[PDB]
């Protein structure tokens, strides 16, 4: 019987490379989006094709919110109520934006960036580890933590905490047999707004080839850590940034 | 004129210290409790007796809501109204209890992530839009090998780190300086057996023993002195060792 | 066939490393100290699989005026043999505590600082000098919560942290990538395997290893300058 | 009595900087020197004017070798000649200049920058403890070990190993009343050698105001990691860099 497995964020980008590497390992896989409906309908019928009754979809907003924790148990139980089983669960999705110190307001501010990049991977990981082999979550993290981009504090505060939940988490599910780990990109596919002279201002930052991480190149380092070659990998994690949290000013 | 001071969860314990050990340092002070009005008002009065009118109290609610920013505006222009400036925020105040993953999580969250990262977010960008400026938070050793089922007290704490680097970052044109401290074991549980307070201080590789509050403040009040002016987004251990000892 | 060097390759995590390269297709040098017998073994069992793939290679690792050409030597024998160097793993290590308050305290710097940083160091300058190419270095888990009066032992594996950082980032214009892995306990040389939040127990030599492939291969084309703990979770751990 | 205090490298620059605040608060000094010798008798006479008999100096090679370990003794061994006592060890003296991987022999610069940045901290480390209140080491590192200048591969070594000493020793001497801890300067006084256009490339780099550290604000670290305000801090390194560190590529 084939693992599954719930990838957030998954209709574009590095979500989506990831969730298509995962089905091509063998596993069944919930595409969470948000909005994006078109890309992830899309991407389960690729995915369907080359293997029937493989792939669903699963909309729903990660904002911190009063009903979040309902939206992420939810989540989790599409996998159960879709594939019968729930062996991996990556938290990908995230909001991304200037919050200057000195449009949405506050409130909302820290709703999205706070709840898409940390509180609603704790509660997904509640949830995954309360429904429950090789069990694993791996959270999308960020090379540059201590080396944030000017403004995006709560963005960074955001991925801080989610280093504390991958440390955590692995600590207290350990005994489950369930590893809790993170890959952290440093520059990957870059913004679709930015322009093109500044995109390769930060290519150029780059020490290994000057060039930006493929979504593949991200995804690579989930498929390694949700396998059996890491069965005793838990609380790590692998930054994929060809050296550029090691450039200094 | 005096600087002055905001210090988060100030009414005991560490607060308190650091609130005392400011106000001994010339500061005029602004006490915020949630909770503990009557030691609030206590500490208030003996420093006033001290020196008149160099110390207020301000009640607020630090919890994560929809409320929380006009809150922490509140608290920054109370240090303004009483004392016109504001030198110093001290982001002290902070839940902590566990949060098992196998109170609604709603609120957990609310009160774990808003003490501990939102609030001194809020209060860090209250006090900069209001501008030896800087800003201390209270931040924890043990971060990287936290204690079991207290996940978002930990991710709160680790969001405190995010907010002392990238503020420290950001502030530093305007010249506030970010920095942090991070205590290992200091003061226990006031209801917590003696025996289970040994445990905690027989780890302790430097003299076996919790740190004291005043040990914890003695590093805030390095960190916003002048010996301190070129130390921006840096976290001093205060914890005996604690954080180096392997299980 | 790509060649791999693999230092201290006789025994346990050095063995287990060069098996695993071997397994992955990868013709490979066994480099040894004390350890002919075993070295020729491994050697022994690797020919009889896929004819001339694997070589020894004897040179002390311990600090002198001599390591330099030692360590030049290591990387020449894989061209020698093979007429390519494509991965270097730098496993050999000295471990025993050097308490600050037998061996003479200079002896102890040349073996717990030479082997596990000046070598990996000198041995990295002659892998760059002479050309999917990288390096990998066996690093501690537990750098940060080290064990009481392994001073010198901890020193030399913080050195072995910065040669990795610093090697990254110079020789990534190379197209060399610079990488760790973090062992917590593996091989012991049950107290330690309580400790352990996964399983438990001990990590196996081959899930080291798994690691080690992990990196020089494909799937790791753009990972230079990381290091990836194999400990269990056992750093997360408090006193 | 008045305490007493080694420093390392003392004849200018930081080292000189520390000795005088240390000076300043009331300690006796040993101005430990290398090749400054006139600075070095310099600096004593100037400290022996302001109060008789409480400075002097020690020449020393601290490169690596198999005397390296006599010579870290006797450096000890000349505080307690002088005054009596030593409290106080600042690991200050450093070697620092290029070692590209791709003049000096390759065994020479392994011993002056491994020799000086962190062998010699070790011996005499192990010195101070075995001769002997408010006993401390304070070990100069670097707060951009982790993103290191191109091709100063073995400096960068130098400092992590130092950075492993001082969590090391922090841990042993703990139990003995010895704390261990670090100053990690980011840019501060810059090289005598270097050009002032350059020197303005790594000002504008320092996010708190533009400029280097002078050689007090890194001496005021120190005096407080040595003071009765920071008893119960070992194993802590304090950066003072002005943010430099946290600024990415
Ligand atoms: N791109 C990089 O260079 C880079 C660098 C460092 C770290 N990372 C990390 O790697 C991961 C993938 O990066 P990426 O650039 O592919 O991310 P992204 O495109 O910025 O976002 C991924 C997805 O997150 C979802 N999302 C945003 N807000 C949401 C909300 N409120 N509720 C539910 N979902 C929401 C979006 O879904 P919908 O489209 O369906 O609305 C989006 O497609 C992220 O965690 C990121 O932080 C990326
Ligand atoms: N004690 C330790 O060993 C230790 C260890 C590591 C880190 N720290 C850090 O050091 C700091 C001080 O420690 P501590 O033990 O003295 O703290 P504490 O006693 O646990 O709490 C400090 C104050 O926080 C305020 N607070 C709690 N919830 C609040 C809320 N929802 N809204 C507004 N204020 C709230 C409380 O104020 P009221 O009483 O007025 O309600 C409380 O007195 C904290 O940041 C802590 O995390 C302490
Ligand atoms: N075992 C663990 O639980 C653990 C934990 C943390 C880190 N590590 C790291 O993992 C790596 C391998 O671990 P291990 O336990 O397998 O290592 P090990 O058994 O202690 O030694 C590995 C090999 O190093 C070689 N070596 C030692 N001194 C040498 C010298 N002076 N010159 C040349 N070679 C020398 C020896 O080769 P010969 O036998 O031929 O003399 C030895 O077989 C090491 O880098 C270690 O620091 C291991
Ligand atoms: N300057 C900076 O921006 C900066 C940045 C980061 C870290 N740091 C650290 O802060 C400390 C002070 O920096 P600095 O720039 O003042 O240092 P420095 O001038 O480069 O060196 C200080 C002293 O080191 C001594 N020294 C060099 N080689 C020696 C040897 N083989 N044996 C014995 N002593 C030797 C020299 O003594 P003699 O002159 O008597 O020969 C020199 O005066 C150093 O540890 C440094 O690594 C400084
Ligand atoms: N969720 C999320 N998180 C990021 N960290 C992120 N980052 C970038 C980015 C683009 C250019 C340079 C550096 C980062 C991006 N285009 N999207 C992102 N989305
Ligand atoms: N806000 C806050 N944060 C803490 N980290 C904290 N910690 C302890 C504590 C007690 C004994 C052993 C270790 C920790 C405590 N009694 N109160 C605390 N309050
Ligand atoms: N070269 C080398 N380096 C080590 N760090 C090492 N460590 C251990 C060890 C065993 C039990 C618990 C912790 C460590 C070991 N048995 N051999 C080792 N060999
Ligand atoms: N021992 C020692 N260690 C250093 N790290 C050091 N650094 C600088 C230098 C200046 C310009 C920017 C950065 C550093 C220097 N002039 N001397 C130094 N000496």
């Amino acid at each position: 019987e084939a693992p599954a497995a719930v990838v957030t964020g998954a209709a574009k980008r590095i979500g989506r490379a990831i969730a298509v590497k995962l089905h091509q390992t063998g596993y069944r896989v919930v595409i969470h989006y948000h909005n994006s409906a078109e890309a992830a309908v899309s991407l389960a019928d690729e995915l369907n094709k080359e293997r029937s009754n493989t792939a669903v979809v699963c909309q729903a907003d990660l904002t911190n919110s009063n009903v979040l924790p309902a939206s992420c148990e939810e989540i989790i139980n599409s996998c159960f109520r879709a594939f019968g089983r729930c062996d991996v669960l990556v938290n990908n999705a995230s909001a991304f934006y200037p919050t200057p110190l000195v449009g949405k307001t506050v409130e909302t501010q820290v709703a999205e960036l706070i709840g898409t990049n940390a509180i609603a991977p704790f509660l997904l990981t509640m949830s995954f580890a309360q429904r429950q082999s090789n069990l694993s979550i791996v959270n999308l993290c960020d090379a540059m933590v201590d080396q944030p981009c000017m403004a995006f504090s709560l963005y960074n505060m955001g991925k801080h905490a989610l280093v504390g939940l991958t440390q955590s988490a692995a600590l207290e599910l350990a005994p489950y047999g369930i590893r809790v780990n993170g890959v952290a990109p440093g520059v990957s596919l870059l913004p679709v707004a930015m322009g093109e002279e500044e995109k390769d201002k930060w290519r150029r930052k780059v020490p290994l080839g000057r060039r930006e991480a493929s979504a593949e190149q991200i995804a690579d380092a989930v498929i390694f850590l949700v396998s059996g070659s890491a069965q005793y990998i838990t609380g790590s994690i692998i930054k994929v940034d060809g050296g550029l949290s090691l450039v200094h000013a």
